[PDB]
RNA sequence: AUGGGCC
RNA sequence: GGCCC
């Protein structure tokens, strides 16, 4: 975004300094280029004459502003998309009630019960469990009134903050660049659950390639999906973003609020309201108060839906500004956030692709670093998608979401104190399609200490996951 | 150390 | 409690 106003007001946000993760055996062992991020301008790690505080708001490079024509196209791209969307979704996007909001419904997990609660209760030095009952789903005074500003339409707002506590590789822990977490008020997270948890919960049920929308999707059963259907196509692009969530321009979430979630599609005219204050934003970091304008507050209900749905109008306009007479079935996409596979039989010049993202304020690269540019003829087991390959299980033959050995060790060496137990049997669930003798290799280090899953119970667990009749059949 | 997702 | 974004 476009950093238009630093203040000093006299209250600090006083920020975690102090990092969760810790070695674990398994550090020993693979020795991963990687490293939790600096969360104090003081660490060691770092290199000297870097301010940590100036590299983290660096991501704000600007507001790209779209010209009357760009801006025209837009929302033709994005009311052409929200026409697909809505057509297999449907119109049932009534506000969920005070209720529904907090204990979630089908599709919609709850929300968090002790979590980070945004300002100004974190001033005042309160929880969220003191705010709203999470147990009954009913909300206190303070949000009560809040929830009534928000309906009058003159609810104001700073997003905390947050320095994201997490493994990143070693060179970027030593530049300082610590990605960051924007905490928003509970009162407009759930506000915002209530314009559009409906409709969040209905792309979550229906993902897949006719709605370019890979969230709320399992990645275990459904790479199986995804796979055969883009084995079919002969071009497959895995595109990459930069800065993807800070560049998006104000022109471009305006317009896709407004042609998205419209009355005429089922929605409360206050949904549209509620996200459009995501494009000015205030943060507070310590003691400034920083105004910016454009881009995508992280900690907000639908950050990923919202970025996934622009993922897919960006794709749609490039193309339209490039070639003629491009429709949404020229091409095919699933897209996660910023993470994004497009696939065409039609061979789509991307490298010509690129001043056109451009306009948006995008900048798109191919994510194999070996060509020197996008290439055509890959296929789907060339790509990568939520950090995970699409390869062919032999004695299936099924497609099977496979992991770097490099991520998974690096995963496997830190921990948060106390649950490295429970954390190897989540990993146990990834690493299993790397094969026996990788999944023996990775836990190797853990052999003693801790329970691990044998690799034929997680196999047979996931035949069973991705296909119950072949689980079934195999007992002829 | 947060939003949503999935085990 | 983990992973993904
Ligand atoms: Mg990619």
């Amino acid at each position: 975004g476009l950093i238009v106003d630093t203040r000093d007001v006299e209250e600090r946000v006083h920020v975690m300094r102090k990092t969760k993760l810790a070695p674990t055996v398994a550090h020993g062992v693979f020795n991963p280029e990687f490293g939790p991020a600096a969360l104090s301008n003081k660490d060691p790690r770092l290199n000297e004459g870097v301010v940590l505080d100036e590299v983290i708001f660096s991501k704000h490079k600007g507001d790209t502003k779209m010209s009357a024509e760009d801006k025209a196209l837009f929302r033709r791209c994005a009311a052409d998309y929200a026409s697909r969307l809505h057509s297999v979704l449907g119109t049932a996007n009534a506000p969920l009630s005070i209720y529904e909001a907090i204990k979630g419904v089908d599709g919609l997990d709850a929300m968090e019960p002790d979590t980070a609660p945004g300002l100004p209760w974190a001033l005042q030095g309160k929880r969220r469990g003191a705010l709203i009952d999470f147990e009954n789903g009913t909300v206190g005074p303070e949000v009560e009134a809040a929830l009534k500003l928000m309906e009058k339409r003159e609810y104001k707002f700073a997003c905390q903050t947050f320095l994201k506590d997490e493994i990143r590789p070693m060179e970027k822990v030593r530049a300082g660049k610590t990605r960051i977490v924007d905490v928003l008020p509970v009162e407009h997270i759930l506000y915002t659950r209530m314009m559009i948890g409906r409709f969040c919960a209905q792309m979550h049920s229906n993902n897949g390639p006719q709605i370019g929308s890979a969230v709320g999707c399992n990645p275990d059963v459904d790479w199986q999906r995804f796979g055969t259907h883009f084995a079919q196509y002969r071009n497959v692009w895995d595109v990459d973003y930069s800065a993807f969530d800070a560049n998006h321009c104000s022109d471009a979430m305006n317009i896709m609020f407004e042609e998205v979630f419209r009355t005429e599609f089922g929605f409360h005219p206050n949904a549209e309201w509620i996200l459009k204050t995501l494009v000015n934003t205030e943060h507070a970091y310590e003691n400034k108060r920083i105004t910016v304008e454009g881009g995508i507050p992280s900690g907000c209900s639908a950050t990923s839906i919202i970025n996934t749905i622009l993922n897919n109008i960006y794709v749609l306009y490039a193309l339209r500004r490039h070639y003629e007479g491009v429709e949404l079935d020229t091409y095919t996409m699933i897209s996660y956030g910023d993470d994004i596979v497009v696939a065409s039989d039609y061979d789509l010049d991307f490298e010509a692709l690129k001043p056109h993202f451009k306009s948006l304020g995008q900048t798109i690269t191919p994510a194999d670093k070996s060509d020197k540019g996008f290439v055509l003829g890959h296929s789907i087991t060339d790509v990568t998608f939520l950090k995970r390959h699409f390869h062919m299980d032999y004695g299936t033959g099924f497609y099977k979401p496979v992991m770097a050995s490099k991520t998974l060790e690096a995963i496997l060496s830190f921990a948060r104190r106390g649950t490295i137990q429970e954390k190897l049997i989540s990993v146990a669930g990834l690493a299993v399609h790397s094969g026996p003798d990788e999944y023996r290799r990775l836990f190797e280090p853990f052999q003693g200490l801790f329970e691990i899953p044998s690799y034929r119970s997680l196999y047979l667990r996931w035949v069973n996951a991705v296909c119950g009749d072949a689980a079934a059949l195999e007992h002829h």
